[PDB]
This record gives C-alpha cells, sequence and structure tokens, in this order.
C-alpha cells in the first residue's frame, strides 16, 4: 500500500481467481494437501473431505500423466479433465495444467472455452504473416493492436516499450471509438514492480478474466508438513495485487490480458488488452496472443538489427568523407563538418549539432540559443568506459549552473576539435518532455484525472514527467564510443595538416600491406596516420574504420605477446622493429622510422 507495495511478494498471494481451480498435491502417494475455495463445487466434493484425498479419485486424466521431477521443473499444457464425484457433470468442459516441480506438484484448471467463439492458429496467420513482412516497429506495433483487437474481442489493445530505467510508453493503441486515447502516455517504472515485470516475462501471458472477482483463498494456506505458501510464480490464476485492482477499477477496466514482448531474452515492452466488461481468456486464445508477442518480438529485433547495420554504414561514411574531403588542404576541417552535420546527428541519435570554430558557432537541429551554447561550452572549459569526450543526460544534475539549459540540452556531447584550439562539436538531445507525441494523440493534453482517485493515467503521466524532468534520453556505450572515435580521427586529421604534408600518400596509396603511423608526441598512442585498401583487406576493417585506430589495436589478438615489449622499445624511443606477430591470421609487421611506415 502507497509505498511498500514496490517489494510486495504477489507470487505467494494465497488467493487465486475464481474462474478456475487450483490443487496442491503431494508427488509421492497422490494426496491433495492444499486446494483453492472453488475445488468443492467443481469437484463436487466437500472442502473437508477434499483435503487428504488422492487426484486420482476426485479428477480423472485421459490425456498427458504428473511424472515425478528430478532436476528442472516440468509444465503440462493444458488437457482434458472430468469430475466423477460430481452429481451432474459441469455445464462447460475444464481443461488442466500441470507444474511439477521435485517436491510438490499444482494443478491448475480452468474451463476449455468462453461464452466466445474460439480463434484458431489459421485465423491467426494472415496478421502473422504481415507482422512478419512490416517495414518499421510502429507499423507492426499497430498491425498487432488492430489484429488482436478483431481476433481476440478486446475494447482496448495497447503497446509498450520499456526505456533502460523500466519506463513505459504507450507507442501503439487500438480501441472502440467511445473510449480515452491514451497513446503517447507514459508512465514511471514505480508502476510495474520489478516481480511483475520479472513474473510476466516468465509466464509469457497473463490474464485478469474479472477485475471485481472474490478471491479464493488457497486452503489450508501453508504446506500441511512443509509449513511454506504456494508459489504460484506460473500459475495463471494466481490472484492479482489490490492496488492493481484498485487502479484498473478507477479506469473502469473489468478484464486484462497482457503478453510479454521478449527481444533477445530480455523483457522489450508488453501487449496490454484492456475491456470494460470481464473476458476470460481460455487456454487456445492465450497460445495465439503467446505466438502473436512472439512474431511482434521476431520483427522487432529484426528491425533492431537492420537498423544498427545503417547506422554503422552512415558513421563509415562519415569517417571517409572526414580523411578525403580534407585532403583537400584548401577546406577547413570544422567547414565540411557543417555540411555533414544531419549526418553528425544520426551517428550518436542527437537532436541537434552546435559546431564551434572560436566565437562562431554554427547550429544545425534542434540545439538551444548561440548565447546559451556559449555558456554550455565556456563552463564546460572553466572546469578542465574510457572516451576521451564529456558527456551528460541530465545537464542540470551535474552542471547546475546551466539547469536552465535542460529543454533543449538535458543531454549533450561536448568533443574539443584540438584542445589548443578553440574549435569543437556539441551534439544535444533534448529533454524527455519535449519527446511526447501530442500531435499522434491531441486527447492528451486534453486528459484529465479519475476524481476521487488514489491512482489514475493522468497521475502516472504527471509521475514521470516529473521523473524525467530535465533529463535526456541516455547515450548508449555504442552511440558515446562513435563520438569519441570521430574525434581522435578529427584531430589526428588536423595534426596532419601542420605535420609534414606530403605526396609521399598519394605514391602509397598507389601500390599494392602498407600504413603510415603517427609519433603521437609522447602522449594518447601512436595512430594508424594512413592505411592502403589491402592493409584493410588483411585485417578485415573497413580503410575508414582502421584509420585513426591504435597500433594496439591492431594486434587485438592476445595469443601472440612473446615479443610485444620488443615492438614497444622501438615505439617508446623511434627506432625500428622487424618483428612478426598475429592480427585478426598470422602476417609479418616491417617497422620502419616522426612517422613510422609499416607493411604486412
Ligand atoms: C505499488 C506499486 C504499484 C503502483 C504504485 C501502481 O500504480 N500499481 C502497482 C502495482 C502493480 N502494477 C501492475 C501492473 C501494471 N500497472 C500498470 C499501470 C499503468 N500506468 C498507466 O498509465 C496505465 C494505463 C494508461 C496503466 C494500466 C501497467 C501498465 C501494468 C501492466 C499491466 C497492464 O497493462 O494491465 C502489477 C501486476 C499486476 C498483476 O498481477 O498482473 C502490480 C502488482
Amino acid at each position: 500500500d502507497l509505498d511498500v507495495c514496490a517489494r510486495e511478494p504477489i507470487h505467494i498471494p494465497g488467493l487465486i481467481q475464481p474462474y478456475g481451480v487450483l490443487l496442491v498435491i503431494d508427488p509421492a502417494d497422490g494426496r491433495i494437501v492444499q486446494a483453492s475455495t472453488t475445488a468443492a463445487d467443481l469437484l463436487g466434493v466437500p472442502m473437508a473431505a477434499l483435503l487428504g484425498m488422492p487426484y486420482t479419485q476426485v479428477l480423472t486424466l485421459p490425456e498427458a500423466q504428473p511424472f515425478a521431477v528430478d532436476d528442472q521443473p516440468q509444465h503440462l499444457m493444458h488437457a482434458e479433465v472430468r469430475f466423477p464425484q460430481r452429481a451432474t457433470p459441469p455445464a462447460s468442459a475444464w481443461v488442466a495444467a500441470w507444474h511439477l516441480y521435485p517436491q510438490q506438484w499444482l494443478v491448475e484448471m480452468e474451463p476449455r472455452d468462453a461464452r466466445l467463439l474460439d480463434v484458431t492458429l489459421r485465423e491467426a496467420m494472415p496478421l502473422l504473416r504481415s507482422v512478419e513482412r512490416d517495414p518499421g516497429i510502429a507499423e507492426a506495433a499497430v498491425r498487432v493492436a488492430k489484429g488482436l483487437r478483431s481476433l481476440i474481442g478486446f475494447d482496448r489493445v495497447m503497446i509498450y516499450r520499456f526505456d533502460e530505467e523500466w519506463n513505459g510508453d504507450i507507442i501503439a493503441e487500438a480501441r472502440k471509438p467511445e473510449l480515452e486515447a491514451y497513446l503517447g502516455l507514459h508512465y514511471p517504472a514505480s508502476d510495474i514492480p520489478a516481480q511483475a515485470r520479472a513474473l510476466y516475462l516468465r509466464n509469457r501471458v497473463r490474464q485478469i478474466a474479472d477485475v471485481g472477482y472474490q478471491p479464493s483463498p488457497i486452503q489450508p494456506t501453508v504446506h500441511p508438513q512443509l509449513g511454506t505458501p504456494v508459489d504460484l510464480s506460473d500459475v495463471s490464476l494466481r490472484s492479482v495485487s489490490p492496488v492493481h485492482l484498485e487502479y484498473l477499477a478507477n479506469m473502469g477496466v473489468t478484464a486484462t490480458l497482457v503478453a510479454s514482448i521478449v527481444v533477445n531474452d530480455a523483457l522489450w515492452g508488453l501487449i496490454s488488452c484492456h475491456h470494460y466488461s470481464p473476458h476470460f481468456t481460455n487456454h487456445a486464445m492465450r497460445d495465439v496472443t503467446d505466438a502473436v508477442a512472439r512474431t511482434l518480438a521476431g520483427r522487432i529485433g529484426a528491425l533492431q538489427a537492420v537498423a544498427r547495420a545503417r547506422l554503422e554504414s552512415v558513421l563509415l561514411t562519415v569517417r571517409e568523407k572526414l580523411i578525403t574531403d580534407f585532403n583537400d588542404a584548401e577546406h577547413m576541417t570544422v567547414e565540411l563538418l557543417d555540411d555533414m552535420a544531419p549526418d553528425l546527428m544520426d551517428v550518436v541519435d542527437a537532436d541537434g549539432v552546435a559546431i564551434f570554430h572560436g566565437n562562431d558557432i554554427s547550429r544545425h537541429g534542434t540545439t538551444p540559443d548561440v548565447a546559451a551554447l556559449r555558456r554550455i561550452r565556456d563552463h564546460i572549459e572553466s572546469e578542465h568506459d574510457a572516451v576521451g569526450a564529456l558527456h551528460v543526460d541530465a545537464i542540470g544534475e551535474v552542471f547546475p549552473e546551466l539547469a536552465d539549459l535542460a529543454p533543449l540540452a538535458a543531454g549533450f556531447i561536448f568533443v574539443p576539435l584540438m584542445p589548443q584550439s578553440r574549435s569543437a562539436l556539441l551534439w544535444t538531445r533534448r529533454e524527455q518532455i519535449q519527446q511526447i507525441k501530442w500531435a499522434e494523440n491531441p486527447q492528451l493534453a486534453k486528459l484529465e484525472d479519475i476524481p476521487n482517485s488514489r491512482l489514475s493515467p493522468r497521475k502516472s503521466f504527471d509521475l514521470w514527467q516529473q521523473t524525467v524532468r530535465g533529463r535526456a534520453r541516455r547515450w548508449s556505450p555504442l552511440h558515446l564510443e562513435s563520438a569519441r572515435s570521430l574525434r581522435v580521427l578529427i584531430e589526428l586529421m588536423e595534426r596532419k595538416r601542420f605535420q609534414q604534408d606530403f605526396t609521399l600518400l598519394e605514391a602509397s596509396l598507389s601500390r599494392l600491406g602498407v600504413a603510415i603511423i603517427e609519433r603521437g608526441t609522447a602522449n594518447a598512442a601512436h595512430r594508424l596516420l594512413f592505411v592502403n585498401t589491402a592493409f584493410a583487406d588483411v585485417c578485415g576493417s573497413d580503410v575508414a574504420e582502421l584509420i585513426g585506430r591504435e597500433l594496439q589495436t591492431l594486434y587485438a589478438s592476445d595469443a601472440p605477446r612473446a615479443n610485444v615489449e620488443l615492438l614497444q622499445d622501438a615505439l617508446r624511443n623511434g627506432r625500428a622493429a622487424y618483428v612478426t606477430l598475429p592480427l585478426q591470421v598470422y602476417r609479418q609487421f616491417h617497422l620502419e622510422p616522426a612517422h613510422w611506415l609499416l607493411q604486412l
């Protein structure tokens, strides 16, 4: 309640959802040791008589049987269950699922079907086949929400995406026109506790048939000879926290079906179905919903793989241009930087870029004012894994003097392009509040609170807005690396500008393994000043991906060693080392001396 519920043990509630029946069985004699209150009317045997009876006397299993487990628990899927002690058979056919653990057996039973018609895999396959051919995550998510709304009959279907902090974003939505649109709403991580999140990942599909259900207590409560509560981590009939029930009741929601979106074994988000009237989702439709979630997750991870590859090639194109369009000599490395500005932003997913050249500042995306850009660099200057670049995700938390610049520079990446020079580069990101899709849902601004409520979508949207205030989406170590490797390449080219300029590079490029190595002037390290195509072919990396790299980064192969110190003493003094060692494959390293001429 209020705060303590963040660490509520929602897996041992001692209650179940009354639409089904649960039994706890002793795996050696088959005696029922514990049972839900709903077991007495279903099996037709009084609760007192039932507790201490073998399951074979009260229920019949024509299909799969329970078997003793030793190591990993086994879970038998839902199959036909009959009741021999009933005076009359039940109105609906019942189905049973087994959760077999080494010392305990759990049998959860529910009706085979709803008062609705069953949707099969065959009816779902066009949706599945379509989701697989969708061009974007947004298209795929919208298609699912609409699809799952038609297949299963839900009033609302929403797609959530979790951020790194586990905050939720309603990226897609499908609903009855009359319903309030929550698309574009974000909620804080605290709204779904870590155990709730863990169970959704574990369960795959989780339902709430009737929010206003009368909880069915597990009786006797604690195991008669072990004294432990029933762990319902795998039981789908598991009761829901009275906090969540209060949330849904305020909303008018009477049923929910939540399915996991698991991308690369991790929880990416969820599919949440909300009904405004009771809705039992049978085992067959739950299996279909599961198959729909797997397909959407499959597509996301595919579109996320294509996206990485796209970015990697864009990054390599800006590196290729930085080396080739610098060799013009009479063209500033800050001038072509201004032309590349949209690609510069893409490489680190920046909302804007500011190119510094003394007092001259050139803004490109969504960046603060020139006076605010001056303030940022000037405050950084006065302050004077391993990346040679300053970055922040919340400007006011690190530099409270610049706190008022959080709307357009909540997060930034600062790289001085020569610390000797007043030339630099500032990538910016706006605060998370700025990114709210008001356009995609004009009703969001107009979204009002539930009066008399302790919990609501309005309260949750406010809480999130409060938590992410003055903070940008965090910079990935990937995006962080790209910026340091750009600063390395820019400064290397800016050092190449005044350190022995020659036509020898053009003569070395023409001929066939060949690379020029800069000494580095007793600091940072010895880098690849220039490289040839054959050198990149033997290495495996690209000509622009290899220029700027370290000499130690070449033989990133740990296995050789032996020498290393013999190569380092020729680097630390400026002499020659004709020692052969492998790279990424065994090749000969022929170093010859300000700059070294290496070939392999
Ligand atoms: C003490 C912790 C909790 C607070 C605070 C609270 O508000 N709920 C808490 C506990 C649980 N939440 C669970 C699931 C859940 N909650 C939400 C919250 C929302 N924020 C929004 O803006 C909206 C809608 C616009 C909602 C619905 C959400 C999205 C979820 C995921 C499930 C769903 O979408 O229906 C749970 C798990 C309950 C269970 O047993 O299934 C707990 C315990």
